């Protein structure tokens, strides 16, 4: 998370961090618990190539990342059938942890925005993960769990920054509309975020926007960071997630 | 250039390699001089943000890299317009020469194809390029030039063998129309071979079938080596080169 | 710390870990509280060349690196000025603290040995560390203390075996008297533990043998790692060090 | 070598490389040919540990390092005995060439000063290489041949700056006496230029005067480059390579 400050010790209850079987149980993406059996995820981080989830393993949320691990296996891992690259859209995917979890104060899940909300520029908005605080400046220990408030951004106008300084014709669309921008110079998620929430508080109840998804950059200018539209895979998140 | 040989010191006339300005003019991707006053390359090695042209600069062919350099300033780049990503296509560029060149023996123009040409499996083609000798194995010096003889592939098989071991559903077209396959586990293109020439003999002369564009690595099973289709781009590519 | 396990939370209460200023303050070695405001440790971790005391921070004996750091800066910093190499010999230093320690259960002293003490081999000793694992194998997070016990080896029978596969002649020593051998192809400290200690159980009493000083390379065979020999530097220490 | 110029094409025919087989054979370090048949080095090039002879091999004076190879084998590898550390002294080896090579204007032998000689401070001395050109800035290819010309500075005002910002006592001698001193903060010898030759005009003939050895950084304030002092191992040199 470039900018921010350190998450306090019960905000973000849904966050958990998506470990591959390295040398040690290495932080390789994050997700959101978004119903107590099932993490949603960027399929950037898990695809295209099918991945073995002996490799894979689960940590909820945690304020420091290595220090009180507690790893969840995963039982299946869904990927949207569309997906080939962040740049194409669809970057979006499902882990059903092997167990349910026991939700609490401190671990419960976030919730999807009904399919009628647009979160337009103003909403209070924040992405949060244990990434590098700037470009190739990776987060120094103990790991601390930070969180940004960043700033929506229209499809339109986003598109359009994207072209500026680039051979790119007009005509032609960077910005997919399954995409949500958010962010600018000073405040962006960045590598090792991925996968990673945007939840805004809509009318008091935190809901989950997008996915942290691409980008040129960590907030470089013209370059806001991309975030996969939750609202648009709301029915294909829904074909898995059962509703409660 | 995984596989292949060191090239004859007269085999790949229209050979170039493509130079930033660091520490050093250090090679980047390679090219194929298409009249004496114009490069054709990948556009991914120049875009799609725009590039300072005196941070750039042309090398003709020669055998060992940086032994005999003579560098020659671009005079306009010109990238395809619809493109984005490579992925997505259009991987394609031209780079006008402030000078034209003195073509002889060891450096004149390669002949594009017809409109017509498709270059089905059975065709003898070559890629040439000074770039890695494998995965992350860098090409050690002298940089002697190596040519690899690829076998070409339809593009069904190719978009197949793609899919496989992919999360990606089959009715997502991962290998487009303007894209072209060559190569094996043994024999491909490699890293820093971008923007190079895939020529084919045909009907007893060489005509550029693809420009080295993207793939998934190496040399690695059922992940050909992807190349822009020139045939796609002739007409654009006329709208700047005049015919002869 | 190459072979061994993660030490127990109320094991080593000398150890102490010297924090370079970076972009955190970084562990580079370990070291020994032998007074409650004095360090020992390696010379080579803060000489010959003369270190700022800003940049220079002292932690005390904590289970896991980073998690729960209170760093404390130091004073006075005095290595021995016979110093100059490792292989030289005269590695060693002293650390004063700005304050007085509140010794307890989990952070207290280690006795230095009676300048009588030579530590023969068949001596239970152990040394530990938070550094590599294995060469070029770097802690793994969450960096918990490790301890392996290494057995004694007699100076002329480690100065051979330094000998083993060299061009140096036998009459040329290798293992001066000064230093102390103790490891063997599976258990040894390794790069990052230096300036820590190897204590010894003697006659139901720890005692610091020595400090991890150098060899060559971790676990390696016929180079078993060398300690400074602490009762030869005992006089020097006791110059500074008050007799508790 | 920080600072000096690319070495003209016949100005020194005594200057060797070291080649070790790796993926290819890459030049490890610098050497000189003091006779038809023997290659003198820094021993810390090839030792203390026993090197196989194999893996090795001698290329002779080439004004650009890899283009025109002519690898010669080595029959044997003398290391002086008293060689552990070059902190410690007594760095130099000599590799006896298979064959005989046929000396010639562009590549023969240099002459070793005789037993007298003291090189006085600010003599015409100049220092040959092939390695970085600045501390961690390696030489770009096409990798020329440079030269740089270096002042001598006396061994007791040399090892006074090693003192310099040293916690090392000034009665504790760094600069030993078969060591000399030559350079400064912008003209300096450096990584991969080890055991190269420092030769001097002395009365119209080069004499190798020492040979680049150790040193605390290149071109760096208060620490000029060592060299092993070659009056100073004549007899043993001797010992094995002929007078003629
Ligand atoms: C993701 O962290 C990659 C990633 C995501 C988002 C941005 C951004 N600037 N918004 C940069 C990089 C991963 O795959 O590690
Ligand atoms: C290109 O060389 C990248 C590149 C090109 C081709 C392949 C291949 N497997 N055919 C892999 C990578 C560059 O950008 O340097
Ligand atoms: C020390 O850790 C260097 C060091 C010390 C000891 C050994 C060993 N094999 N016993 C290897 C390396 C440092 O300078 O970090
Ligand atoms: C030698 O090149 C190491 C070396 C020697 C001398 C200097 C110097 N500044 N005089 C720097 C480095 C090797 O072992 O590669």
């Amino acid at each position: 998370i470039v900018g921010g400050q350190e998450a306090p010790r019960s905000k973000w209850p849904w966050q958990v961090s998506l470990r591959v079987h390295g040398p040690y149980w290495m932080h390789f993406c994050g997700g959101s618990l978004i119903h107590p059996q099932w993490v949603l995820t960027a399929a950037h981080c898990v695809g295209p190539d099918v991945k073995d989830l002996a490799a894979l393993r689960v940590q909820l949320r945690e304020q420091h990342l290595y220090y009180q691990d507690q790893l969840l296996p995963v039982s299946r891992i869904i990927v949207h059938p569309q997906f080939y690259t962040a740049q194409i859209g669809a970057d979006i995917a499902l882990l059903e942890l092997e167990e349910p979890v026991k939700v609490s104060s401190h671990v419960h899940t976030v919730t999807l925005p009904p399919a009628s909300e647009t979160f337009p520029p103003g909403m209070p908005c924040w992405v949060t993960g244990w990434g590098d605080v700037d470009n190739d400046e990776r987060l120094p220990p103990p790991f601390p769990l930070k969180q940004v408030k960043v700033p929506i951004m229209e499809n339109h106008i986003c598109d359009a920054k994207y072209h500026l300084g680039a051979y790119t014709g007009d005509d032609v669309r960077i910005v997919r509309d399954d995409m949500l921008c958010a962010g600018n110079t000073r405040r962006d998620s960045c590598q090792g975020d991925s996968g990673g929430p945007l939840v805004c508080k809509v009318n008091g109840t935190w809901l989950q926007a997008g996915v942290v998804s691409w980008g040129e950059g960590c907030a470089q200018p013209n370059r806001p960071g991309i975030y996969t539209r939750v609202t648009y895979y709301l029915d294909w998140i829904h074909h898995y997630v059962p509703k409660k």
